[PDB]
């Protein structure tokens, strides 16, 4: 009959999942229908509120690895049969983040890090220390999604901040870090990029920061491969490169988010369904989702292609690697994205970095 995939990237990525799934389809005889759920307002999420209703797809993609840790734990997710997964041709990290109290739940199809993406018209050679990343945002402009904790982390783990403490590849939920007298003095810098640098106002967020760089406005702001083709469109000469080394002279900490694929536990052509994960993330797959915006692919054999190896995005990335941080993918990593607006607070002043970072810990215990 038909057999629905949700996808969660949009744009030339998306043409591409339906290319690669009408090809499938050809073989396999089942319809298949893509659905973009990328600007759904329930979110990544979505998926669960649908799956628990019994109104989910057959098949997700697209979907950031910490989301995952609910899906499981609700038994949405279809375990990954033995075999479809060869753990040795990933990075180990890669691989650690679909899995769900040492199940595999999903397939990895690429790896992300946030990055500055510049506008090389305004500035020609990318800053790396904090005092150069501070005259090219004063000369040319600097914003980004400042009050969001999957951006704005890459200050707090540069800090020795971080979210739940990872002894033995098992992450702590009891053992935060988001409240921390390093913590703290990454909030204190949040806030001082508005109250002390003048980067942004507290309503700056990443939609403004977005806007003002296809404008040729600012300079830098912060993003991924998911803004490549709005940018090109938009005609900015762009580059990619790591976050700069922070006031304490440390290097940032961006999150490493996998995007995975799965299936849905009540889906009732689940070995076919696979079979069609498996097209949407083949090699050649990823060869494709990377051609069209530099989506740096999950699998180290594509990954040490010439196109690649060649690339801006993947510089940034290899640059970046092994300061990156995997994201929580317990349920609990919810409750801490549902209670980080308390971050808008803190820059905006209403409460101090101190009072913030204690009542945003108590809010994500809630
Ligand atoms: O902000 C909370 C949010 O943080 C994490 O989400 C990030 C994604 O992991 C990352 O890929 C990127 O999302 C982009 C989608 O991949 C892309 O297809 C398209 O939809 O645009 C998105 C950005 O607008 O950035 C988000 C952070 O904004 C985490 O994975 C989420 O579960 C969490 O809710």
């Amino acid at each position: 009959q038909t057999i629905t995939v949700w996808s969660w990237q949009t744009g030339p990525e998306l043409q591409d999942v339906k290319q690669i799934a009408a090809q499938w389809a050809k073989a396999h005889g089942d319809k298949v229908i893509v659905v973009d759920q990328s600007s759904n307002p329930k979110g990544f999420q979505f998926y669960a509120t649908a799956a628990r209703t019994g109104k989910g797809p057959d098949v997700v993609f697209g979907m950031p690895h910490d989301n995952n840790g609910v899906f499981a734990e609700e038994g949405l997710m279809a375990p990954v049969p033995s075999g479809v997964l060869n753990t040795g041709l990933y990075a180990p990290n890669t691989i650690d983040a679909i899995k769900v109290n040492g199940t595999m739940y999903s397939v990895p199809v690429s790896v992300q890090v946030a990055a500055i993406y510049y506008n090389k018209k305004l500035v020609p050679q990318p800053p790396q220390t904090w005092a150069e990343f501070v005259k090219d945002a004063n000369a040319h402009g600097f914003m980004y999604d400042q009050a969001n904790l999957y951006f704005d982390y890459a200050i707090i783990g540069g800090y020795g901040g971080y979210v739940f403490k990872d002894n033995n590849g098992t992450l702590d939920p009891n053992n935060i870090g988001l409240d921390t007298p390093g913590a703290v003095q990454a909030y204190t810098l949040m806030r001082d990029m508005v109250s002390k640098y003048h980067w942004m106002t507290p309503s700056t967020n990443g939609s403004i920061a977005k806007a003002e760089f296809l404008a040729g406005k600012i300079g830098m702001y912060v993003s991924g491969p998911w803004d490549t083709a709005d940018i090109e469109k938009a005609k900015i000469d762009f580059g990619v490169t790591p976050w700069p080394t922070l006031p304490n002279g440390k290097h940032a900490t961006p999150f490493l988010g996998v995007i995975t694929a799965f299936v849905n536990k009540e889906s009732k052509t689940q070995a076919a369904d696979w079979s069609l994960v498996q097209a949407l993330t083949s090699a050649q797959a990823q060869q494709m989702y990377f051609r069209d915006s530099q989506q740096i692919p999950a699998l180290l054999s594509v990954q040490r292609s010439s196109a690649v190896q060649s690339s801006p995005t993947f510089k940034a990335f290899v640059e970046q690697l092994r300061y990156a941080v995997p994201m929580p993918n317990i349920p609990q990593m919810q409750a801490v994205w549902q209670a980080m607006s308390i971050l808008q607070n803190i820059i905006a002043g209403k409460v101090s970095p101190e009072q913030g970072a204690k009542d945003f810990v108590q809010n994500i215990q809630k």
